This record gives C-alpha cells, structure tokens and sequence, in this order.
C-alpha cells in the first residue's frame, strides 16, 4: 500500500481568502455566499468571486451487503427534488443520514441501518468519501460497505416512511448500468461493489 | 440487451401532490420550499411535507478518454465548497457544464470540452446520468464519455479559470480508491471507466 504523491495540485488553502460568507438564506438548512479571492494559474490574483452555495452539514452512507447471499439490501423513499427529472421520486437508495455532534460516520452508518432498515451490522470497511456537488454544495458523503444478514431486512421503517428491498448484488448493478438506481451515492457505492465484491467476499 | 422490470418501484407521480414550490431565494439560483402529500407505504396519506431545494438546471459532463494512449484529460479549477473538507479547495474534474435552451447533453459536453480543455472530440457514448444529492437538490448530471486526441490537451482554459492534466487511466482510477479524486462526477465516470475500460478501446 504506497499512498500518492501530493501532485499535480499545488495551489492550496494559502491561495485563498474568503473575503466572507454572506447568509441569504436561514431556514431548516442554509444558502450562504462565499466571497472570495484566489490564485489564478498564470500567477495573478482574482476579482472577487461570488458563489452560492447550500449548507446542510454532511452524510455518513451504508452499503448493507450479504457476503454469504450475496445481496443488497436498498431502501425506497420518496425525493421530492427527483420530480421534474424523473418518471417516479420514489427512489431506490443505499441507508444514508446527517453527520451532526461527536458522531463519527461509523456512528451514523450504524444508527441509521437500524432506523432505516432495521439492519444490525457487523464489520464494516471504508469504501470511498465524495464531494455530491462541489459546484453548488459543501455535501461530503462517506460511504461504508457494512456486513449484513439479508434475510433480516424487511418491512417499512422510519416525517420519513421507508421500504425495504433485497435484491442480489448483479441486479442491484444492473439497475445502475441500466439507469433504475441513479441517485449518485448508490451509484458510487453499488460500481465501487463491483469492482471489489469478489475480494470482500473472500476475506469476509 | 434486456431492460429491466417496472418493480419493485410503484408509486409514481400520480401518488404525489405537489402543494406549491415556494421562493426561499432569487439570486443566480433558487432556494424553493417544495409543498407536498404523497401516499405513505401503509396506504395512508401523509401531512403536509416541506423540503427545502436548491434549484440550478442540470449539467452535462464529459469524460476524455484517448483509447489510443489509455489516457485521461482532468481539469483543475477551484471549488470554493469543497474548502471546508477538504485540504485544497482546487479538484481534479471531468469537463462539465450546465445545460440550457435547446441543448441536447452532446451539444453541451462537446462545447464545454473546448471551452474547458480546448479539446475536439471523436465518437460518443452515454454512459450513466444521476441525480447528485436527491435530498437535497434537484441537479441530474449526464455523463458521456469522449473520443479524444490527448496529445492536444494543454493549457490553461475558461471568472473560469482551468487548468489541464493528462494522466494514464490506471493512475486516473488509483487516484479514486485513493481519495485524490472525490467529486461525484469524476468518481462515477472514473469507476464506470475501470468496469468499461477494455471493451470500450475494444470497439473504438
């Protein structure tokens, strides 16, 4: 295990002065202007750059797998904001929740397989951590593969209502491959199975 | 090629009642509270739903790919957002950009290929579309990947300002499980990549 080198990006928090951060927005979550100026490639300094960005706090994720089964479990619940681009916003999504406190994401990966989906987990491993949408929010998300039994895992659960589905780890692909998941944390978690599933199921 | 089934989804928009989208914001974006019902898994209605969503159009999102080389072109540019998690603000992307008018998702990827990397690209394929945070905003994103020269990819490009990388697929896909690369779309066009690699440079 060799980490990477720290190239090829230099420019670092010492390229940037966040002049301020202007609320334009304070309800159950946040729109806030970041003021700022930064390094540019060819040297020079910027103008003063105005963004919008939505503050909501961040994400641990559970991918609930079965290595004996070799499952999936997926949670369905309603995204409103999946509306206007889809056929249905009811949603075929990994066990997912806000980090907040002292949680670590372990915590909050755990507590919600439980609240979600009633899952008790085992062992669980890193998998990958993603910004969702740097353009327009702060959202990290940290994602979890968690060592689950399947055949526990069913019923409604959780202003939250929320089934539950066992599919097989190839179906639940497929479903990526063909568009039926696409919420981008499903998708992140259900290629990242694919490529490592065979190793996971060995060593579990 | 077999699609898959209509399930095990099966509400649909005609179990949701959209009350009204209220204004929260009117900057180069909105913020809008979407009002709504919808069916509960029980059979029952629901109260009244409040959501709060960031509005801002959807974006295509190109991944340069040289079958010739087994190359990647990456882009560098600052996201302010990523600043509070992440040690530099400055992320390694996919060309990208919003779609407007009457742009198709080719229109856009292509554009902004130039605009971003001053490349001209070859064949094209879909490879997956997601919604970015569905809990949170209503962004889709559709990802293509791209034919291209990479020998022509240099420079600095684009209050845009980019800068371009060449680097092989497997140093590309490292820099994924390794944590370099972290931004949703990168991600999943980079792990679509690794599952893909071998019949894409098959075909072209």
């Amino acid at each position: 295990s060799l980490k990477p080198d720290n190239l090829p990006v230099t420019f670092g928090k010492n390229d940037v002065e966040i002049i301020a951060r202007e609320t334009l927005y304070r309800g159950f979550s946040s729109l806030d202007l970041y003021r700022f100026r930064h390094r540019l490639f060819n040297g020079q300094m910027s103008h003063e750059v105005r963004r919008e960005i939505f503050e909501r706090g961040h994400a641990a994720v559970l991918l609930p797998f079965d290595p004996v089964r070799d499952e999936v479990v997926l949670i369905e619940q309603i995204r409103i904001a999946a509306y206007d681009t889809s056929e249905t916003p009811w949603l075929l999504e990994m066990v997912a929740g806000m980090i907040e406190e002292g949680e670590s994401v372990e915590d909050v990966a755990r507590r919600e397989a439980i609240e979600e989906a009633g899952l008790i987990v085992k062992r669980t491993k890193p998998v990958l951590s993603f910004l969702a949408s740097p353009g327009g929010t702060s959202e990290r998300s940290s994602i979890m593969v968690g060592e689950v039994d399947a055949t526990t895992a069913s019923g409604i659960h959780g202003n939250e209502d929320i089934r539950v589905h066992v599919v097989s780890r190839e179906q639940a692909y497929q479903w990526v491959e063909e568009g039926k998941i696409d919420n981008a944390a499903s998708v992140i978690a259900l290629q990242w199975l694919q490529l490592h599933h065979q190793a996971l199921k060995n060593e579990w």
